[PDB]
């Protein structure tokens, strides 16, 4: 319906069956709801050993991708999904990806996701092939593979059919009613819908105000949320 | 040698292979580095129909990890690991992953990670089974497996062997020294080693300061560093 068309550079494709055979984006995939396709770099070298990396000018540890191939599987990847698809590269150098950055992506129906291996992609392909750097953490990884899988993962969520607001969860509880003697808390089993909303949301405030503090900074409280996280907080001292 | 052993409790054992198979994470895997074990609930359930979810206590939406099964993984890795392993929980509520606790978590030299589904897991599992919440980032996702490999990928970086401060990385170049009539920075060509390192570290400095300003105020910059990002923000006015 509103489906989704992800394309992805990566030398090494066959990581992105994590996403593709299981779990809710498996079927999300399956129901051609997310369509994820890609290019590896490695089919566009024409030399005869497939060389994929290439040596940093100005001397330097690593090795960066060779132009040439990575250039190329872009292209490529560009001409399948036609106009409007916008290309991404996986760094650290990127914006932080969080979930209105999230909400942000899922908005368009066409990503290119150009995952990097080795110390990354030569700077002047950012400036001609790539539309947004994004960064999943403050954290350095072996590869944009699992990155890109983390934000295909996160936008497919927000596509139509996929599944059945600023603050932490609040608690869960299932069977049994006693776990190593900690009970489930009474209002959960009252049956009193009203009880129950009130009291995730109080726990929620609760939770990230201990956790997040400033979580709550960006927010604009209801009177009900500053009622609930007031009183949380009135309990706590 | 200092290698990392860790046991990942999940309903995808599979989804693992996107780690273990390829690029130098299964490197490491191959080389006795990094060992991954998977423990699947779904084995260590009972009923004919192999459930591994449950209702929420209170009403609601979705549905959680069935306790059993979970708790029962669970207490097997952790008899596989003997003493010593903390077990993890990926979650949005969990501590954020950054990489002074990539390496902080690094230390540890076995780990267990428990993934979340569905709606999670019992609050009470948490309290008794779990050492520490941990969180990728603030975004939510369809499971805790590809937190978790990221995070496994994230810490295999700092066993020794696996591979061969601060601030974002700087520009990288390599062949063809034009393209689409961009060329390469000169200092790179010059061969001069001296100037290239400053000149690196004045891009690190002033790519910092430009595109995440925050992450300089939690450093100490040397003199060097102090005169090279004074210089960048000088060259910019
Ligand atoms: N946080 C993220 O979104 C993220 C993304 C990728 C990533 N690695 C891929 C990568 C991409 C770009 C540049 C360098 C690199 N790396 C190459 C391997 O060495 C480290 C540098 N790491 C973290
Ligand atoms: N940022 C992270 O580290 C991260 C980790 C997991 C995760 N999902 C697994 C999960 C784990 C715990 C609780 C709920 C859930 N989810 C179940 C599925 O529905 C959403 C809630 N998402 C993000």
């Amino acid at each position: 319906g509103s489906h989704m068309w992800i394309g992805v550079i990566s030398l090494f494709p066959e990581m992105f069956k994590a996403i593709t055979e299981f779990g809710v984006t498996g079927r999300a995939v399956k129901h051609n709801l997310l369509k994820v396709e890609c290019w590896n770099p490695r089919d566009f070298t024409f030399d005869k050993h497939k060389t994929v990396d290439d040596r940093p000018y100005g001397g330097g540890p690593g090795m960066l991708m060779m132009v040439q191939p990575l250039r190329d599987a872009i292209h490529t990847a560009k001409a399948a999904a036609g106009e409007g698809a916008k290309v991404i590269y996986l760094s650290p150098q990127g914006r932080k990806l969080d979930q209105g950055g999230v909400t942000e992506l899922a908005q368009n129906q066409k990503l290119i996701l150009v995952c990097g291996r080795y110390e990354g992609i030569d700077e002047r392909l950012i400036q001609t092939e790539i539309d947004e750097e994004w960064s999943i953490g403050d954290y350095v990884l072996t590869g944009g593979e699992l990155p890109a899988m983390t934000l295909i993962d996160a936008v497919a969520r927000f596509i139509p059919g996929v599944l059945g607001d600023g603050l932490l969860d609040c608690p869960h509880y299932t069977r049994p009613e006693v776990l190593e003697g900690l009970t489930v808390p009474p209002v959960l089993m009252s049956g009193h819908h009203e009880e129950i909303r009130k009291w995730r949301l109080k726990q929620s405030l609760q939770r990230t105000w201990l956790r997040r503090p400033e979580l709550l900074e960006g927010l604009a409280l209801t009177d009900e949320q500053r009622k609930l996280l007031k009183e949380a907080q009135a309990e706590h001292n």
